[PDB]
């Protein structure tokens, strides 16, 4: 594999779509590669890891409880519910509900735990009360994965989206357990995690979270590192491609090929 940025820049050839990514250490927040770092993408289900982390710092203020037991009807069910679809009789706790939207991307759980935190409005307004100044949540499941052209609508930044998942796991401001618990649930997730591990080397800790929309934008959140440590954070968005679904993944796999082969900088 080439170096990562000729690896990016070979990928919008291919793609002839807008790619952003940065990587950043996990502990320090260096940033040791940017590429379209402050450019607008829609982040799609990447948005569950900041939605939880608005859940636990309200159960870290006493303001909710992971136990709590929420009951909900049918009619609150959008597309596509692997999880919550099976609750209609017993219901979910706020903890089930963060573990369906973070590792099995579950889009009606992920709306049950929007309204908790007072809806797109509420979580872009924590979002400003943890000094991330860029991110916003607009809509609900599943119309936040519209992903049109030129729509600010339910977007990050590459730059933005790191520094916000470093504050919420590592900068204290979450209790020491939430902090755990919101790494574990990335650790935990069923969509990507199993399929990106059967083709890491050996050595290589991989946690995470995907997004994509069909009008062709994908994403990945995720924790990387060799010797199994969570070493960097990197964050790759895709936009504005034709390209087949196979495609996007292979060329945010290509990125990460060719920051395993020149880990070292
Ligand atoms: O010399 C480095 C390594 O080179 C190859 O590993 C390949 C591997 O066989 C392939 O499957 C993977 O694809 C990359 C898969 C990407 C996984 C995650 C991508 C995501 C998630 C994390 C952030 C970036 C994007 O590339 C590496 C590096 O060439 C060898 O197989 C391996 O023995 C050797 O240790």
């Amino acid at each position: 594999s080439p170096q990562p940025l000729e690896q990016i820049k070979l990928s919008e050839s291919q793609l002839s779509g807008r790619v952003g990514m940065i990587e950043m250490d996990l502990a320090s927040g260096r940033t040791l590669t940017a590429w379209r770092a402050d450019e607008r993408f829609p982040m799609m289900s990447t948005f569950k890891v900041v939605l939880c982390g608005a859940v636990l710092a309200r159960v870290d203020a006493g303001d909710e409880q992971l136990e709590r037991k929420i009951h909900y009807r049918q009619q609150d069910l959008v597309d596509y519910s692997p999880v919550s679809e099976k609750h209609l009789a017993d219901g979910m706790t706020v903890g089930e509900l963060c573990a369906a939207a973070i590792t099995m991307s579950d889009n009606s759980a992920a709306n049950l735990l929007l309204a908790t935190v007072g809806g797109p409005a509420g979580l872009t307004a924590f979002l400003r009360q943890i000094g991330d100044n860029v991110t916003r949540l607009d809509r609900w499941e599943t119309e936040l994965n519209e992903a049109l052209p030129g729509d600010a609508r339910d977007t990050t930044t590459p730059a933005s989206m790191a520094a916000t998942l470093r504050k919420l796991l590592t900068s204290q401001r979450l209790s020491a357990r939430s902090q755990r618990q919101l790494l574990q649930w990335m650790v935990d997730d069923r969509v990507a995690g199993p399929l990106i591990r059967s083709v890491l080397p050996a050595g290589w800790f991989i946690a995470d979270k995907t997004g994509a929309s069909e009008r062709g934008a994908r994403g990945i959140v995720a924790l990387l590192g060799p010797n199994n440590k969570a070493e960097r954070i990197v964050v790759i968005y895709l936009r504005d491609t034709p390209a087949s679904m196979a495609e996007r993944n292979q060329q945010i796999a290509g990125i990460g090929a060719a920051l395993i082969e020149h880990w070292q900088r």
